[PDB]
């Protein structure tokens, strides 16, 4: 039985829905651990050696721990599951890529397709099962998320802003046709970015700013105070929640976070 290692919980869960126990799906950065800054342990090194296929986000998500993906089993490839996704930079222009491509309905389909493709090349005798599984999961995501997009698209053009702490929604904004404002591009910053967000929120009359499940809510609340806006609450973006939490799957993560976003716009 083949072993497929996903770099973090979001990719692991997507892969599980496509493979459905045809392969063993493992995860490097488990839910609750930090996808942007991870220390690979000795036990993790065993997962890496056992991997017949390694599934990474790319867009530099794994840059600080890519060095551990060495001395690999012969034939084991590292697949970048964001292939075909136009990067969005961390600056406001050339700059490093923002890694959070999975916060997008469109990109969900691309993650799924790339994983289907890689699983099929790894395990070609199960091609028909991966094909079926990938379509079913794609439809499942679409059925849950599209009604949220439909509500979101009713927002008036003046209020088309996602304001967050980390720049975690830049791909969602591009996907749905919103503008995004944030305090720092990637979780572990700067006074000027905070000042810029405060001025932009006042200039555009923005009413809400969120924080997220793995960072502090204090900067968002301070910005809310200084802008006469409201704190929007906590979104899930960088990790699945614990199993008894609100976002224990990728589908649930998208559904929860987008629901919470719509429920502040209306
Ligand atoms: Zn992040």
């Amino acid at each position: 039985k083949k072993v497929v290692l996903s770099s973090f919980s979001i990719i692991g869960d997507i892969t599980q829905n496509i493979a459905k126990d045809l392969v063993t799906v493992t995860t490097l950065v488990e839910a609750g651990n930090d996808s942007h800054s991870y220390q690979v342990t000795s036990a993790d090194a065993i997962k890496i050696q056992n991997a017949d296929l390694i599934l990474c986000n790319g867009l530099h998500l794994e840059e600080t721990y890519m060095k551990y993906f060495t001395n690999l089993k012969k034939g084991t490839k590292i697949i970048t599951v964001t292939d075909g996704i136009n990067p969005i930079g961390v600056s406001e222009d050339d700059s490093e890529p923002n890694p959070h491509a999975w916060m997008s309905l469109t990109n969900a389909m691309i993650y799924i397709e790339n994983i289907r493709k890689a699983l099929t090349a790894l395990d070609p005798s199960n091609a028909k099962k991966y094909e079926l599984n990938a379509r079913e999961y794609s439809e499942k995501i679409r059925n849950s998320i599209l009604p949220l997009k439909t509500r979101i698209e009713k927002v008036d053009p003046e209020k088309r802003w996602f304001v967050t702490s980390e720049g975690c929604l830049v791909y969602l904004a591009e996907d749905f046709g919103f503008k995004s404002l944030y305090l720092w591009p990637i979780n572990s910053r700067s006074p000027s970015m905070m000042r810029h967000a405060i001025n932009q929120m006042r200039s555009h009359k923005i009413k809400f700013i969120f924080s997220e499940s793995t960072n502090s809510d204090q900067p968002a609340k301070q910005v809310a105070y200084e802008t006469n806006a409201s704190y929007g609450g906590v979104l899930y973006v960088d990790s699945l929640s614990k199993p008894d939490g609100p976002a224990p799957t990728y589908l649930d993560l998208l559904r929860f976070s987008l629901t919470k976003i719509v429920d502040t716009l209306f």
